[PDB]
């Protein structure tokens, strides 16, 4: 069981690499664009096994999963993906940058997961 996480505004897929960088890219069929969620709050890259992660400065990255709540995420019915620790929401732009920001209701902060 793995899902893609697609930005509602740009259509680009959340994606990450073994270096820990998180970004969005047009869908390319690769496993780096699939994510698993064991049900402990984590969103884990299907290819690298690293956990989606972010800090209070709004940086998003992956790290090996370490049990901290920076690596826990809440999926809302409106498509927000909120960081448990910071309460900021996963966000991205047309150029492929991924970050978190306080929720502003706009579509860049909305994601389709499936
Ligand atoms: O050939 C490597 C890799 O390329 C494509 O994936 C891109 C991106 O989605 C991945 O996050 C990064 C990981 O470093 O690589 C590319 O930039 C896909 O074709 C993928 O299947 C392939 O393994
Ligand atoms: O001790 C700080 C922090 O360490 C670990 O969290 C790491 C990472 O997952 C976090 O995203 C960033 C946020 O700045 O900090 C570390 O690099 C965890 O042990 C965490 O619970 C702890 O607060
Ligand atoms: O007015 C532009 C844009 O501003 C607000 O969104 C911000 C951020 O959430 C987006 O990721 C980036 C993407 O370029 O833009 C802003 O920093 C929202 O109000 C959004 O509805 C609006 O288009």
């Amino acid at each position: 069981a793995s899902v893609t996480i697609r930005n509602a505004q740009t259509g680009r897929l959340l994606d990450s690499n073994y270096n820990g960088n998180v970004y969005t890219l047009p869908a390319n069929g690769g496993n780096y664009q699939r994510w698993t969620g064991p049900g402990d709050g984590t969103v884990r890259n299907a290819q690298t096994g690293r956990c989606l992660d972010s800090n209070y400065d709004g940086a998003v990255y992956t790290l090996p999963c370490n049990g901290g709540s920076y690596q826990k995420w809440l999926f809302y019915s409106n498509g927000y993906i909120q960081n448990v620790e910071t309460g900021r929401v996963l966000d991205s732009n047309y150029n492929g940058n991924v970050y978190t920001l306080p929720a502003n209701g706009g579509n860049y902060q909305k994601w389709y997961t499936g």
